[PDB]
């Protein structure tokens, strides 16, 4: 079969007034950074060894990656907000990436913060913004980007396609009700995306959408949206099922409460104490503050998504998941880790 790569991360490039203070580097320095970080990383398969009984407790390879997966094919940033650091950034990626787009708010103020970077040619493309009457006072704008991506053809000159769909949730912890209206419009945007882009006969390779949803799986406080249709219909690999995780997921928010390098970040997370001190738990509402660490459970909010569908493909192809990784290349660039995932596409 064949091999696809996605990944999302929020990079956290803010223009410089609204950014931290007493800082030696600005945004456009860190912005270089990760640009090439993701290239390098994206570019060099790190060392496989044979593995005689490949992971036992899951139906695919998982794991916390100090690297972004060699391979990468497709990228979905957020908060890629300073042009400056945005330009900087894409020049990084061109080494690797035929075809990147930004200020995508064209395909709807050019400020949804939204990257796509990919290896493959993008067919169409739409954006959607959140509705957010707010008096005019909103700096960024929340929304969804919509891709079609020409994937290769049939031997029956058929094109093989696929669908990927990046989004930047509602924000503020209480807001339970306007991000499920944001999860019914991104369900009906993906809807309205493929029929107007449906209309040589297409078969569907895979159908994807990631993005920083602002919720978790694992608090009292988000459960209307891990209960929302869309994961019935887009599958999470990391859900056992609403606010219920699967013992290998970790939180994806960096508790930003001192050199600390991909590999270093990597020991760190894989253990359940280095999780409880370096990623964001729910808050415990008696303190206003994260919960003593022996009180704390599971492995952090996990508030960045990689979702795949399994309806809706070409009947002959089984589009599975391959690997699942939670990255650690960004380790002081970013406050979220990055996510990914390969699907393999297979027939027989
Ligand atoms: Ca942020």
């Amino acid at each position: 079969g064949k091999s696809f790569c996605f990944a999302t991360a929020n990079v956290c490039l803010l223009p410089d007034s609204l950014a931290r203070v007493n800082n030696l580097f600005n945004t456009q320095a860190r912005a270089k950074e990760i640009g090439q970080r993701i290239r390098n990383g994206a570019a060099r398969p790190q060392i496989k060894i044979y593995i005689d009984s490949p992971h036992p407790d899951e139906a695919f390879d998982h794991e916390v990656s100090a690297f972004f997966p060699a391979n990468l094919d497709f990228l979905c940033l957020q908060e890629v907000f300073d042009k400056r650091a945005a330009t900087k950034l894409k020049e990084q990626l061109h080494g690797y990436f035929e075809y990147i787009l930004y200020d995508v708010g064209v395909y709807g103020c050019l400020n949804s913060g939204l990257l796509f970077a990919s290896r493959y040619p993008i067919m169409d493309v739409a954006y959607h913004c959140y509705p957010n009457k707010c008096n005019d006072d909103a700096l960024a704008s929340k929304g969804a980007l919509f891709l079609k991506v020409q994937v290769g053809s049939t031997p029956q000159d058929q094109r093989i396609v696929g669908y990927i769909a990046c989004t930047h949730l509602h924000a503020p912890q209480e807001d339970s009700a306007i991000r499920c209206g944001q999860l019914d419009l991104l369900q009906d945007w993906l809807a309205d995306f493929r029929k107007s882009t449906s209309s040589p006969e297409e078969l569907v390779a895979f159908d994807v959408v990631c993005g920083d949803f602002n919720f978790d799986n694992c608090s009292s406080d988000d459960k209307l949206e891990q209960q929302h249709s869309l994961f019935t219909h887009y599958r999470d690999p990391c859900r056992l099922g609403p606010g219920e995780e699967k013992p290998w997921a970790i939180g994806t928010l960096l508790d930003t409460n001192d050199v600390c390098t991909p590999d270093n970040l990597q020991k760190v997370l894989e253990s359940e104490e280095g999780r409880r001190e370096y990623l964001a738990f729910p808050t415990s509402k008696s303190s206003g503050q994260k919960g003593r660490k022996e009180l704390l459970k599971g492995n952090g909010r996990r508030i960045d998504y990689m979702l795949h569908a399994e309806e809706g493909l070409c009947p002959d192809w089984k589009a599975e998941v391959e690997e699942f990784s939670f990255i650690t290349q960004l380790s002081g660039l970013t406050d979220h880790l990055p996510v990914a995932m390969r699907l393999m596409v297979s027939s027989g």
